[PDB]
């Protein structure tokens, strides 16, 4: 009962979880699902306790009663005096990236180019970029804006899945979990890295993390930031250092969600867990680090300083904010009081 059940999405996270489970003398245990949605279901049922989510899935979750608990927080130059765990969360920039070498490509010349998405329903990989394209286009036929794409979660037999590749054998094509080569921030960015697609929808941290020898993965080894460009809304191309003035929007940090009749207990065990395998714990670098997955953002993003406390005891709408909630609303009608299960 001081014991928490985590929901691991996919085989790779199942493995980083069972590892965490050992180091905890099992104050943590794992449930496994092949997709984030099933993970949400397991939690509803009470068969699992929590998982960390991109704001896109939180929205879904909140309709079915789960609640924000703790948020991922990364390093800041403002809000420095404050400890991490109490520090306000800053959010992240949803950017759109292209290869510099690919001149002329602009936000205005994207109809029919090739896209790389983190997955369906996520914030920077989907709901932000598609909400805009649907919204400037007057259409809902957004499945027809990109001749070809990789968008984990969409129907395999569709064009949206044409650009994806499955694990080592080209099995599990387009599944919305890391087993897919082009799944999530890094997959999506590799997708452009290797010139599979013309554009990629990821967060800003992603470009910086896999370039100029930061990633050490063989596909990111020789990647050099200057070879990339951000596409702005005013149809302009700025270096990746201008993220602040050339972003599509800022997004709510991913966060741990749970059931309300559970929140308090997930929180308590977690801060303790965080104190031990977190950024400066009795056992991170020696025995086990909760935020190290090796450039693969397994369970938590790899750039998490710590899981922060919230503040006003958010209800997800507030946690996600009225801007974002609407962006998601006008978009899902193209498919409002709800759940989704
Ligand atoms: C886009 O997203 C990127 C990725 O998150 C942001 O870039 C990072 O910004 C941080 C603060 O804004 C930089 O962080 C600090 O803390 C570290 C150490 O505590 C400092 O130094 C390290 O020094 C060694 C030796 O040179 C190197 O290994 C490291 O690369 C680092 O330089 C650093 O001085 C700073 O005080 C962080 O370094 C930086 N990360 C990278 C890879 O550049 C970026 O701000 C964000 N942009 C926007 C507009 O939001
Ligand atoms: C494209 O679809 C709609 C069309 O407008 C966009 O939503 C609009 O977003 C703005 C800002 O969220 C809303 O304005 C707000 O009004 C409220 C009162 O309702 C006020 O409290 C706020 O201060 C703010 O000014 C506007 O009402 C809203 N309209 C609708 C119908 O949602 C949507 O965001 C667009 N999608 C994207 C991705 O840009
Ligand atoms: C297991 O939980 C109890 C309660 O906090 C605690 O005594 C102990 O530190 C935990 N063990 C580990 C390895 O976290
Ligand atoms: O709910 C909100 C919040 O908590 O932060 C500022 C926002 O703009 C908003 O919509
Ligand atoms: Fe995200
Ligand atoms: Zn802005
Ligand atoms: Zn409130």
């Amino acid at each position: 009962y001081t014991r928490v059940v985590w929901c691991a999405v996919g085989p790779e996270e199942q493995k980083k979880c069972q590892q965490w489970s050992q180091q905890s003398g099992q104050n943590v245990t794992c449930a496994t699902a092949s997709t984030t949605d099933d993970c949400i279901v397991l939690v509803l049922k009470g068969e699992a306790d929590a998982l960390n989510l991109d704001g896109g899935y939180i929205y879904t979750a909140g309709k079915c009663g789960l609640v924000p608990v703790l948020a991922e927080n990364r390093k800041s130059s403002k809000h420095s005096s404050l400890d991490c765990v109490l520090r306000p969360t800053e959010g992240y920039l949803a950017v759109a990236v292209v290869k510099k070498a690919n001149e002329g490509l602009t936000w205005n010349s994207l109809k029919d180019k090739k896209s790389c998405h983190t997955a369906v329903d996520r914030t920077a990989g989907w709901n932000i970029p598609m909400g805009l394209i649907v919204n400037q286009t007057g259409s809902c036929a957004f499945d027809e804006f990109f001749s070809q794409s990789c968008a984990p979660g969409a129907d395999p037999k569709s064009r949206l899945c044409a650009l994806c590749a499955g694990d080592d054998q080209g099995l599990d094509k387009c599944v919305p979990n890391s087993k897919e080569k082009y799944y999530g921030y890094t997959g999506a960015f590799r997708c452009l890295a290797e010139d599979v697609g013309d554009v990629a929808f990821v967060k800003n941290d992603t470009v910086w993390e896999n370039t100029n020898g930061e990633s050490t993965a063989d596909w990111a080894k020789n990647l050099k930031r200057e070879d990339f460009r951000l596409l702005c809304l005013d149809g302009t191309r700025k270096p990746v250092t201008e993220a602040q003035s050339c972003h599509l929007a800022v997004a709510p940090n991913h966060a741990v969600v749970s059931r309300s009749d559970r929140a308090a207990h997930v929180e308590q065990v977690l801060l303790h867990q965080q104190a031990l395998f977190g950024k400066n714990g009795k056992n991170c670098p020696d025995k086990f680090c909760l935020f190290k997955s090796e450039t693969k953002n397994l369970l938590f993003n790899d750039n998490t300083e710590c899981l922060a406390k919230l503040g006003g005891r958010p209800t997800y709408e507030e946690y996600l904010g009225t801007e974002y909630v609407t962006a998601i609303a006008n978009l899902k009608k193209c498919s409002l009081e709800a759940c989704a299960f």
